[PDB]
């Protein structure tokens, strides 16, 4: 294809309030980050890149990442600038997807970069608010590379002084896993 669609999976955020990195804790026979990379890689993106952190290293030693491009660092606005940095240049746009949401279903990655493109930003609306994935057209790349303070994408997503798309999706806004509570209720699903 003449034009490409690039994914981006932020993953660099650190494991405070577990004493673990909560990229490689378990899930469904794989890790938490490798189920989302393998949600990622049924998607048909032409591109897949990964950021990581602190963690890099045991998460390079623990999992294969042939086919994506990833890219260290030591709402994320210094991982998703690296990110852009290696987005191809025949892309048109990027869908951003969270490390630590696994329950993103395949489907609804294929529905974004779909309809996605027709749009400067999409986000997903779910019934219980808006969340991930989103896709952020090549014409706001210079926007999010300039991201600082508290909650940058949550605020360029949810600012007026862009035409923010919205994709229905069923069920509620993926889970987070920040402490171990969090983790009981991503198993729990």
């Amino acid at each position: 294809t003449a034009t490409q669609i690039t994914g981006v999976v932020l993953a660099a955020g650190r494991s405070n309030r577990l004493g673990t990195p909560k990229q490689l804790l378990p899930y469904r026979d794989t890790t938490v980050l490798g189920a989302t990379l393998d949600v990622a890689r049924q998607a048909g993106f032409d591109q897949l890149i990964l950021t990581l952190g602190g963690a890099a290293s045991a998460v390079r030693a623990a999992m294969a990442l042939d086919g994506t491009d990833v890219v260290v660092v030591e709402g994320c606005a210094a991982s998703l600038r690296v990110a852009l940095a290696r987005v191809h240049p025949r892309a048109t746009g990027i869908v951003l997807m969270l490390g630590d949401q696994p329950q993103v279903a395949p489907a609804t990655l294929r529905r974004i970069i779909d309809v996605g493109p027709a749009t400067e930003i999409m986000v997903c609306r779910y019934a219980d608010g808006v969340g991930h994935p989103f896709w952020f057209s090549r014409t706001v790349f210079g926007e999010l590379a300039r991201l600082h303070g508290d909650k940058g994408v949550w605020k360029l997503v949810h600012s007026g002084r862009h035409p923010v798309r919205e994709l229905a999706v069923d069920g509620c806004v993926p889970l987070d896993v920040d402490t171990w509570d969090d983790y009981r209720r991503l198993l729990e699903s």
